């Protein structure tokens, strides 16, 4: 059974932000136009018995004062009056400004993603679903008391917390163009949540972490060697990115033997993304880096959580996420998903112009040193955590 987080109020809430606009609606409607909905099990978003219950759930990671400030920000944006100098300072102290401004539904919008990823983690725990997808989730940059990189509430950290607290080990894989710092930092001291982020890293590029510092940091305390990072130069194509990540993915599975896999699948690595950093596609034959990674992760047969994230080219993010969805049905259920190369007719068809095709409109030594560093980190992680593994079978992957 493959699960997908959806709801009528959920769709309205995921579409209420000025940054992401109607992206969620485009993703969900392309999946629906492609006749994928009957193949999926709708996972309804989590709801709470009272306000105190909701607060208890969000504050398992986030500070109460931050949740209070984010709710007060929604309230203030629902009134015409401008903010007092004191309310501006208060918001500035939580970084509820710039990339993370207020808007009339800021709190409902960010809580919705938590509701979706928590319900997704639950459907995996009760074994109702083998895999759950949440294209409204994947807000990897949010910190305990700080909004960051368009992320207010870290739905990933909360989903992972619900999974570990259900020895349970979680492997978190972050495919987004940006370093998955919020998730990495949340589990920095815990060996049970191994985080792995592949991303672009360059001087002045957000967030600045997931690369060499002032050395390469990798966790602290009993969590030492438990945070993995692969920073990549701009211009990487599907094949080089796949070859860079592949042996790493397989080796992490063999050594960690995770109980759950949590995959943030941010679509900002696409060649057609306005960032224009990585040259990844959504091509399925010349295979998409995202599709190669997902297929590899699903072949392990470990309960998996697939989440969204970045992706600023809404129709292209929808084309990728629609293919990831179809691949998951095929990999989990074993039934072929024949997806037409032409966009089917639906209310959002005009957005796929001027050609209306499924493929994105695109024509296509440092890694070896990173592989040797990561292999040694993995061995140190295994030694510290008294994990039994065959050194050679893991070395041979690289
Ligand atoms: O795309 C992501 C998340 S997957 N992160 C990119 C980093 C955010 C960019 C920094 C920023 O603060 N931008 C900004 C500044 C003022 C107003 C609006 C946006
Ligand atoms: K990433
Ligand atoms: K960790
Ligand atoms: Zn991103």
């Amino acid at each position: 059974s493959v699960g997908i987080v959806y709801g009528d109020q959920y769709r309205q809430l995921c579409c209420s932000s000025p940054k992401f606009g109607d992206r969620y609606a485009l993703v969900m409607d392309l999946i629906n136009a492609y006749k994928l909905i009957p193949e999926l099990s709708r996972v309804p978003p989590l709801q709470w018995d009272s306000p105190s219950r909701m607060y208890e759930a969000v504050t398992a990671f986030h500070s109460t004062e931050y949740v209070d400030a984010l709710k007060k920000l929604q309230m203030l944006h629902c009134e015409e009056k401008e903010l007092t100098a004191d309310d501006e300072l208060l918001m500035d102290s939580f970084s509820l400004n710039y990339d993370c401004p207020g808007f009339p539904s800021v709190f409902d919008y960010s809580l919705a993603a938590v509701q979706g990823s928590l319900a997704a983690a639950s459907a995996l725990i009760c074994r109702h679903c083998e895999v759950v997808i949440n294209w409204g989730g994947g807000w990897h940059h949010a910190k305990r008391s700080e909004a960051s990189g368009f992320c207010y509430l870290n739905d990933i950290v909360l989903a992972i917390h619900r999974l570990v607290s259900s020895q349970t080990r979680v492997l978190y894989v972050d495919l987004d163009l940006h370093h998955g710092d919020g998730v990495e930092e949340a589990f920095w001291y815990s060996p049970r949540v191994v985080t792995f982020s592949v991303h672009h890293a360059s001087p002045g590029f957000f967030p600045g972490t997931g690369t060499w510092n002032m050395i390469f940091l990798n966790g602290a305390g009993r969590g030492r060697f438990s945070a993995f990072n692969l920073p990549l130069e701009e211009g990487i194509n599907d094949l080089d990115w796949s070859n860079a990540i592949g042996p790493i993915l397989d080796s992490l599975n063999i050594v960690i033997q995770p109980s759950y896999v949590v995959v943030q699948c941010g679509a900002d690595c696409l060649a057609t993304d306005p960032h224009r950093i990585f040259r990844l596609t959504n091509f399925y034959p010349s295979l998409s880096g995202y599709l190669y990674a997902i297929k590899k992760i699903l072949s392990w047969k470990v309960p998996t959580l697939i989440l969204g994230g970045g992706g600023y080219n809404f129709p292209d993010t929808a084309r990728l996420w629609t293919r990831v969805t179809a691949l998951t049905i095929e990999e989990v259920k074993g039934k072929k998903m024949t997806i037409s190369p032409e966009i089917p007719e639906h209310s959002y068809f005009s957005r796929y112009g001027p050609d209306f095709e499924l493929d994105i409109d695109y024509f296509p030594d440092s890694i070896q040193k990173h592989h040797r560093r990561i292999l040694e980190q993995l061995r140190n992680y295994a030694d510290l955590n008294k994990l039994i593994y065959d050194y050679d079978q893991v070395y041979q992957l690289y």
